[PDB]
């Protein structure tokens, strides 16, 4: 068919399973994303991450636990149904949109068997600030040369940077948890990949 | 014609003024998350109405929601440190200021009440500039106003610190709870931990 579906999918807590590491480091990483965003500071998001998780094992006087806490982080399992993303490449244009690096991104997609199902990987490290930040979508959309595109996410503040920067937010929402209203207005809300690929034969 | 040295000193109010310690502490690192969201994504949304969105959700999430008054009441009631009565003394060596994510208004509020506004001579918000805390458009907006080269922030949370810094402010890092160091606020210009000790700190530099 001659009609383009083009959907950009977060990585971490969308594709990627995040509830194995500690919640407080997965908060505070994205803390530090935020922060350093807004005073247009940049770091690189794996010494983001190395630094606020030894920060966290610290306050909880854990921190010979550092290299397995970060381990886990090394080796986040995608969600079962993200298989779905084989059906979803044969009549969506597929790829990354992501805080993490490039490098990162391909490491853990191709080791849950998923990067075959890729055609791009795009890393807010590009742009020097990490979503919400405008920039973050724009750059994605201006590199493949797209004016209408999806953002598929299951965090919040990502479906309303997406709306925010000129995407159309698709929502996933697994854990089925109440709305968060800072993003209560996704244009599409699913609970899974399997719904999402259902969605996308629909809308084709 | 004495003390020709002039200290200028914002202090930051929620968390440092005020003790945060009594509300659901899920509801205030919210709260702060939607600030931040908000000023990356160019948006702007009322502090007060920011608290109130931010609360609620938190209590639907425990299911709470039944508690939302007494719960929104134990914010419009904090109390201020017991420590901050020094800002009788730091007030007569020193130009005492606030600078907050919240109102003029809210914050002249929590003041009044604590028997602290009598110490400062102005009041700042975020709210002026549209954006919130660490954007340096808030510190900016500060110096700015009262025609300041500069001024000292001072703060118990360290994204206030670093955001001092980055928007030319020193910093001053006030350490209750005697803790390990968020690195990203790892480098004020002066530790302390608690107003005595700021107010002697004063006494030395004047």
């Amino acid at each position: 068919g001659s009609h383009m579906i083009i959907l950009a999918f977060d990585i971490f807590g969308t594709v990627l399973d995040t509830s194995t590491v500690i919640q407080e480091f997965r908060n505070k990483q994205l803390e530090y994303t935020w922060l350093l965003t807004i005073m247009g500071k940049y770091v690189e998001f794996e010494e983001i991450t190395k630094i606020t998780l030894r920060y966290i094992l610290k306050v909880r006087g854990e921190e010979s636990k550092f290299d397995e806490e970060l381990n886990k982080w090394k080796n986040l399992k995608a969600y079962e149904d993200t298989k779905y993303l084989k059906e979803i490449s044969e009549i969506a244009e597929v790829y990354a949109l992501s805080n993490g690096s490039i490098n990162e991104v391909k490491q853990h997609l191709e080791r849950n068997g998923l990067l075959r199902y890729f055609k791009g990987i795009f890393s807010a490290e590009s742009v020097k600030e990490y979503k919400p930040s405008p920039k973050v979508y724009k750059y994605f959309l201006d590199s493949i040369g797209a004016k209408e595109a999806f953002l598929v996410s299951s965090n919040a503040f990502d479906v309303i940077g997406a709306k925010n920067a000129g995407m159309r937010s698709i929502f996933v929402n697994r854990k089925n948890t109440i709305v968060d209203p800072i993003g209560g207005k996704p244009d599409v809300i699913v609970n899974d990949f399997k719904e999402l690929y259902e969605w996308i034969l629909r809308y084709k």
